[PDB]
């Protein structure tokens, strides 16, 4: 152990000839001390008393917990004090919040604090999404900084508060995992240079929609259970956290999917926090993300709050899909 190889350290190594401030350093330490924090309170979360709600709705309408308060605070805190970051978006505050001028950074940083709000009272994992982006306007910073196109990404990822925690980080070159070392807090690389399989066989869906599913994700459906060649068909998981689905498709390969249905012409899931940091994982692992029609990290976003459909994986599930939405148009 006496040579421990921290996110710290891999994201100064790496990036050592590439000169520049290291605020990028900076605030990505303190989102991993927030990270920590969440990770800790979560595993007592019963003992604490932190189950259930807080008493008030978001934005998109959900239903707010009491670890959604904790983790949104924390992570809003360590962000602000790492003077990296300038503008700041958190599914938890109805606009985006503007750091003081004393403590501004160059970045602007979109956050879920707490993903997987129904799995949290029964001990399901749960986790934190986050995307980063450089500012670009000259102008006072505002929401519209936010307002970027997944593509303008420099950095992604999430943590995964799950049988262990992992802090999954994809930047320009590719997708590394760390796993927290609980004895001493640090994030270890665990896994290094992430790629997703090619094809998998697992498909990841709330079948429930079923009667508000469009035609394509249903002859999909169709074609996992009852593959015409007479393959096996595809196992079924559905966590029903998106990071836990997530992160089991990158490292177990397959595909999952969030579509837009006859209720939802957006889907569910939230473009800025959820869907681009997920998509950029996944493309910086070898993997697709659509909506079905186009490319996630493609769209321009005009609310902060936005939702979007998504399909993602790997390449060849998510292809075969929009070969049926291609075939349906
Ligand atoms: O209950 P549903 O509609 O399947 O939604 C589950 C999805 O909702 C979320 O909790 C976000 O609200 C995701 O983490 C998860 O993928
Ligand atoms: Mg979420
Ligand atoms: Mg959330
Ligand atoms: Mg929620």
């Amino acid at each position: 152990d006496t040579n421990i190889v921290t996110l710290t350290r891999f994201v100064m190594e790496e990036g050592r000839k590439a000169r520049g401030t290291g605020e990028m350093t900076q605030l990505l330490n303190s989102l991993c001390t927030a990270v920590k924090a969440i990770s800790t309170a979560v595993r007592k979360a019963g003992i604490a008393h932190l189950y259930g709600i807080a008493g008030s709705t978001n934005v998109t309408g959900d239903q707010v917990k009491k670890l959604d308060v904790l983790s949104n605070d924390l992570v809003i805190n360590v962000l602000k004090s790492s003077f990296a970051t300038c503008v700041l978006v958190s599914e938890e505050d109805k606009n985006a919040i503007i750091v003081e001028p004393e403590k501004r950074g160059k970045y602007v940083v979109c956050f879920d604090p707490l993903d997987g709000s129904s799995n949290i009272d029964c001990l399901v994992s749960i986790g934190t999404i986050f995307g980063i982006y450089r500012k670009n306007s000259t102008d006072e910073p505002s929401e519209k900084d936010a307002l970027q196109p997944g593509r303008n990404l420099v950095a992604a990822g999430y943590a995964l508060y799950g049988s262990a925690t992992m802090l999954v980080l994809a930047m320009v070159n590719g997708v590394n995992c760390f796993m927290l070392d609980p004895a001493i807090g640090e994030f270890i690389l665990v896994d290094r240079d992430v790629k997703i399989k090619k094809k998998g066989s697992i498909y990841s869906i709330n079948e429930g929609y079923a009667k508000e599913f469009d035609p394509a994700i249903t002859e999909y459906i169709q074609r996992k259970k009852f593959p015409p060649d007479n393959s096996a068909p595809y196992g079924a998981r559905y966590v029903g956290s998106m990071v836990a689905d997530v992160h089991r498709t990158l490292v177990y390969g397959g595909i999952f999917m969030y579509p837009a249905n006859k209720k939802s012409p957006k889907g569910k899931l939230r473009l800025l926090y959820e869907c681009n940091p997920m998509a950029y994982v996944m493309e910086k692992a070898g993997g697709l993300a659509t909506t079905g029609k186009e490319a996630v990290l493609d769209i321009v976003p005009t609310d902060i709050h936005q939702r979007a459909p998504i399909i993602l994986g790997s390449p060849e599930d998510v292809t075969e899909l929009l070969e049926i939405y291609q075939k349906h148009a």
